[PDB]
């Protein structure tokens, strides 16, 4: 149900090496998993 967290920084990546084609989608997904990695673990 929870996943683990190894399983989620894949899931920001993959979507962004996915959409990684058009410049916009890279600060998207990189924002997506910047802000989502946090929310993952916040230390570190």
């Amino acid at each position: 149900g929870m996943q683990d967290p190894q399983q989620q920084y894949h899931r920001c990546q993959r979507r962004c090496q996915i959409q990684e084609q058009s410049p916009e989608r890279q600060r998207q997904c990189q924002q997506r998993c910047e802000r989502q990695y946090k929310e993952q673990q916040g230390r570190e």
